[PDB]
């Protein structure tokens, strides 16, 4: 499972000097794992319509411009364990991985989590607010998600 | 182009008995074009990464089990003309497609308008209105589509 303190790094980084409300961290300890999983749902099922058994990058990349998240590829922040994001791709059906896919997986991820963060940032901002709050992080989500974040 | 006529038929297709204003219809008619063309050029993400030149029904499958859209394959209600839908699929880069694969866009762009009506529906329904106004397919954009709809 992804550690709660790393999603929290990670969400973090995209809202600057915000404070964080602990509703706002609820929020995303459920949705960060519900999010990761379901990027790795998909990747699979952009590789098993592609032919191959093996992920490689092209399948994440793929998933990042379907799915809008910028800055995937530039992304230099913290990124989750190599083995705990391969599990969830395991998970998720994916037998064979190469080294670069996994780690576009995970930067994929996270690059999305630091993504909602400067989205809920945004929506503190539209309210005059210093915390980032639940109701902020839950607007990110449905904002930005397919299907409102139901993931 | 994707006819409007066709746009709003199928649209309504999700509606059931309600209404339809003006600035609903003029929504949509900004909104689907955008949204097959995106979905045509998700369909190519898909295909590049695949190692294939040509578009397969397993390619616009991913794409509906990424973006979430149910009953896509039995979907059997209006589609757009083939050729429309296989030029927009054209212009996004896919050089060669199989029948089926073009029925599947044509299904699944056709399913996400009608599903965008539903949603659209429930958003009047919560205001009690049996007329579906631009607000709520604006709210069914946000809610359903990755990046609020700014496809
Ligand atoms: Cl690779
Ligand atoms: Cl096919």
């Amino acid at each position: 499972e992804l550690p709660k303190a790393a999603i929290e790094r990670i969400f973090r980084q995209g809202i600057g000097e915000r404070r964080l409300s602990q509703d706002a961290k609820d929020t995303i300890y459920d949705f960060v794992p519900t999010m990761a999983e379901y990027v790795a749902n998909a990747a699979k099922s952009v590789l098993d319509a592609s032919g191959k058994k093996t992920l490689m990058e092209e399948h994440l990349k793929a998933l990042a411009d379907v799915l809008m998240v910028e800055g995937v590829e530039d992304y230099d922040g913290e990124l989750f364990g190599r083995a705990t994001v391969r599990r969830i791709l395991k998970r998720a059906g994916i037998e064979r991985a190469s080294s670069d896919a996994v780690d576009l997986y995970n930067k994929l991820i996270c690059r999305a989590t630091e993504e909602l963060g400067e989205k809920a940032a945004e929506y503190a901002d539209e309210d005059g607010r210093k915390t980032v709050q639940g109701e902020d992080v839950e607007k990110a989500i449905t904002y930005s998600m397919p299907k409102g974040g139901e993931l």
